[PDB]
């Protein structure tokens, strides 16, 4: 997150880490069992850290469960990144608690001028490379469609928005991807991409969680 602040411990408590490791992605906690992050953050063998702050300290709070399967959406594509959006199911449940806590699906798609929460242990500069310990939080506006379309021309599908700021200096960035998006207390969008981070003219672009909640649902009931 650059131009961001520090949220505090634990006041995300559906952000997950995901580890192979090394944190490489954000995840949200959906129920007791289950994580939805980013396709584009796909990796064998990934550990789902819950309750984190400092991701480099154990400080009590955590939960570490293994992931028994991942699930990338069916017609996810990797080139344009239409459909960048994964299921994670945990080994175990997670011991939900004021620490661990899921976040509810949309019901609705969020509105363009929504201003959203978007959290992570990504870089936070936009020129150059610095990444926090600790868990970053921005608040980010969902721009329009149209506006979205002349930012990114030609790469905007309708399971995409941006959200944030077109003078540049706050966004998501690399490290953010598969974290939360929540707006009105739902998750509305995965960090999916952006031209650098926190450029002007360049807003971060978000999965729309609100298109996948039947394929959400259905993946969940069967898995
Ligand atoms: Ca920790």
């Amino acid at each position: 997150i650059v131009g961001g602040y520090t949220c505090g411990a634990n006041t995300v408590p559906y952000q997950v880490s995901l580890n192979s490791g090394y944190h490489f992605c954000g995840g949200s906690l959906i129920n007791s069992q289950w994580v939805v992050s980013a396709a584009h953050c796909y990796k064998s063998g990934i550990q789902v850290r819950l309750g984190e702050d400092n991701i480099n300290v154990v400080e009590g709070n955590e939960q570490f469960i293994s992931a028994s399967k991942s699930i990338v959406h069916p017609s996810y594509n990797s080139n344009t990144l239409n459909n960048d959006i994964m299921l994670i199911k945990l080994k175990s449940a997670a011991s939900l608690n004021s620490r661990v806590a899921s976040i509810s699906l949309p019901t609705s798609c969020a509105s363009a001028g929504t201003q959203c929460l978007i959290s992570g242990w990504g870089n936070t500069k936009s020129s150059g490379t610095s990444y926090p310990d600790v868990l970053k939080c921005l608040k980010a506006p969902i721009l329009s469609d149209s506006s979205c379309k002349s930012a990114y021309p030609g790469q905007i599908t309708s399971n995409m928005f941006c959200a944030g700021y077109l003078e540049g200096g706050k966004d998501s960035c690399q490290g953010d991807s598969g974290g939360p998006v929540v707006c009105s207390g739902k998750l509305q969008g995965i960090v999916s991409w952006g031209s650098g981070c926190a450029q002007k003219n360049k807003p971060g672009v978000y999965t729309k969680v609100c298109n996948y909640v039947s394929w959400i649902k259905q993946t969940i009931a069967s898995n």
